[PDB]
């Protein structure tokens, strides 16, 4: 298990464009196309992100590039933001994880709600921390998602991603 991994199993695999939980154009591991309702302006958005004309449609190989971006990008984001990058910085691998995938998922401004439960896991307090992560609109609306993110910054393994 790592960070890929994990979002992999988090976000499925889609060559064709979908809706993501949140109603939003979506392609591959997750990759957020655009909120605007219009289809034609994510199938743009495609076009830009992959380099030629694909209606609407990518392969394999395509979206786990995207993917690779995507994950490398989110991390970079947070080691570039001054709130999130000293909590990183204090966590271990697995919990790392953990934080990557709430930005992959949320962005910086979704994370940025969480200052609580950022100083509770800063302070390595792992049973409170999961109590506050889950008094939230993220745990309320992709309950067994949270569920498995905030299973791995309380125990700090990789356990809910098992079988
Ligand atoms: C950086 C970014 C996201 C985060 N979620 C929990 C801790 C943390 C640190
Ligand atoms: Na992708
Ligand atoms: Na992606
Ligand atoms: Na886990």
């Amino acid at each position: 298990m790592n960070i890929f991994e994990m979002l992999r199993i988090d976000e499925g695999l889609r060559l064709k464009i979908y809706k993501d939980t949140e109603g939003y154009y979506t392609i591959g591991i997750g990759h957020l196309l655009t909120k605007s309702p219009s289809l034609n302006a994510a199938k743009s958005e495609l076009d830009k992100a992959i380099g030629r004309n694909c209606n609407g449609v990518i392969t394999k190989d395509e979206a786990e590039k995207l993917f690779n971006q995507d994950v490398d990008a989110a991390v970079r984001g947070i080691l570039r933001n001054a709130k999130l990058k000293p909590v990183y910085d204090s966590l271990d691998a697995v919990r790392r994880a953990a934080a990557i995938n709430m930005v992959f998922q949320m962005g910086e401004t979704g994370v940025a709600g969480f200052t609580n439960s950022l100083r509770m896991l800063q302070q390595k307090r792992w049973d409170e921390a999961a109590v506050n992560l889950a008094k939230s609109r993220w745990y309320n609306q992709t309950p067994n998602r949270a569920k498995r993110v905030i299973t791995t910054f309380r125990t700090g393994t990789w356990d809910a991603y098992n079988n």
